[PDB]
């Protein structure tokens, strides 16, 4: 989730 390029993050 901190990641936007990231779905499971
Ligand atoms: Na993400
Ligand atoms: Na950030
Ligand atoms: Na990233």
């Amino acid at each position: 989730p901190d990641d936007p390029d990231d779905p499971d993050d």
